[PDB]
C-alpha cells in the first residue's frame, strides 16, 4: 500500500455500525476508500489499515473544484 493506482473513494453521508467481523463501523463526514463497488455492498478502508463491508446507501461522490 503507497502513493500509487488511483481507484475510487468515497464520503460517508450517515453512520453506519457494523455486527460482524466482516463488516467495519464508520461515521459520518468521513473520507474512506472504495476497494470492491461490485456486489449490493460496497467494501471500504480506512486509515488504521482495517476494511469493511458498507451500504452504498451512506457514500456520496466525493465533489470537488475538478472542472467539468
Amino acid at each position: 500500500g503507497s502513493s500509487g493506482s488511483s481507484g475510487l473513494k468515497m464520503q460517508v453521508l450517515y453512520e453506519f455500525e457494523a455486527r460482524n467481523p466482516r463488516e467495519l463501523t464508520v461515521v459520518q463526514g468521513e473520507k474512506l476508500e472504495v476497494l470492491d463497488h461490485s456486489k449490493r455492498w460496497w467494501l471500504v478502508k480506512n486509515e488504521a489499515g482495517r476494511s469493511g463491508y458498507i451500504p452504498s446507501n451512506i457514500l456520496e461522490p466525493l465533489s470537488g473544484p475538478s472542472s467539468g
